[PDB]
């Protein structure tokens, strides 16, 4: 791709190192840091995610974080993807990555938090419910990232590794896809044939969709991941009905698992049909609308 190479418009995203307040880290990998920070004047002040090249990184290193930066920017803006914000790449410091901070972290964590704090929907008196997650939560956050995928394959990208660990959550229950850099996310013909497509990762779009719905819960449990598990998945061999899936929800994964990738469902028929059930949700109660 040589994506690094892309015209950078410094006015639109150089951001002063001067103007962050570094804090506690994120993460980590080969490429440096990500910590969190507090940057003013950004857009006053906002709490955002840093990815910080390494000192000593090597040329590929620092090609990749670039690399990465520019691509960021190609793709250009949604709601369902990580926010890009600014970069630090001008000489006095390490080249900076700035994205939005998304206060939950990550969906499979959260999920995971939430299972003594979920009913499929509130009746009033609806307290005795305050910020539990409901049926209406769980499908919000699959059709967003429907939403979000939809968006990405527009713009000609493949993501590769969609998973619920790659799903961060923000204020007003909405999601971010990432890909902060995976054999029970992968579809047949990847794990078989190395094939990536869109149409792989609706397959994995497929396996968020149980994370989903089994809150947050590792797949394919009791299964160890090996030829076996790869000989019988080939055969036709699924996932069963995660404890808090809806039988729409299921078919849907089920759907999204079809051994031929012409015949999974596309994110655009994805985001209709999400966006449907999502209403007929939204709706269903008439309590509040005598
Ligand atoms: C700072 C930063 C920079 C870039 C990204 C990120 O997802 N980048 C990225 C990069 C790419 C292309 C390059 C992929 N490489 C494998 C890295 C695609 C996407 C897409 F489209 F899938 F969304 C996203 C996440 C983050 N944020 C982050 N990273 C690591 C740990 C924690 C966070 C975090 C916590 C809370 N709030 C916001 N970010």
């Amino acid at each position: 791709e040589h994506a690094e190479r892309l015209p950078y418009d410094a006015s639109k995203w150089e951001f002063p190192r001067d103007r962050l307040k570094l804090g506690k880290p994120l993460g980590r990998g080969a490429f440096g840091q990500v910590i969190e920070a507090d940057a003013f004047g950004i857009d006053t002040c906002r709490t955002v995610a840093v990815k910080m090249l390494k000192e000593g990184a090597t040329h590929s290193e620092h090609r990749a974080l670039m690399s990465e930066l520019k691509i960021l920017i190609h793709i250009g803006h949604h709601l369902n993807v990580v926010n890009l914000l600014g970069a630090c790449t001008k000489p006095g410091g390490p080249l900076m990555v700035i994205t939005e901070f998304c206060k939950f972290g990550n969906l499979s964590t959260y999920l995971r938090s939430k299972r003594n704090e979920f009913v499929p929907y509130k009746v009033a008196p609806e307290d005795l419910y305050k910020d539990f997650l409901t049926l209406e939560h769980l499908i919000c956050y699959s059709f967003q990232v429907a939403k979000g995928m939809e968006f990405l394959a527009s713009r000609k990208c493949i993501h590769r590794d969609l998973a619920a660990r790659n799903i961060l959550l923000s204020e007003k229950n909405v999601v971010k896809i990432c890909d902060f850099g995976p054999l029970k996310w992968m579809a047949p013909e990847t794990i078989f044939d190395r094939v990536y497509t869109i149409q792989s990762d609706v397959w994995s779009f497929g396996v968020l969709l149980w994370e989903i719905f089994s809150l947050g819960a590792s797949p394919y449990p009791g299964v160890k991941i090996d030829e076996e598990f790869c000989r019988r998945l080939k055969e036709g061999t699924r996932m069963r009905a995660p404890d808090y899936t809806t039988p729409e929800m299921y078919q849907t994964m089920l759907d999204c698992w079809h051994g031929e990738p012409s015949q999974r469902p596309t994110f655009s028929e994805l985001v209709e049909h999400l966006g449907n059930l999502l209403q007929a949700n939204a709706q269903q109660d008439r309590h509040h609308h005598h």
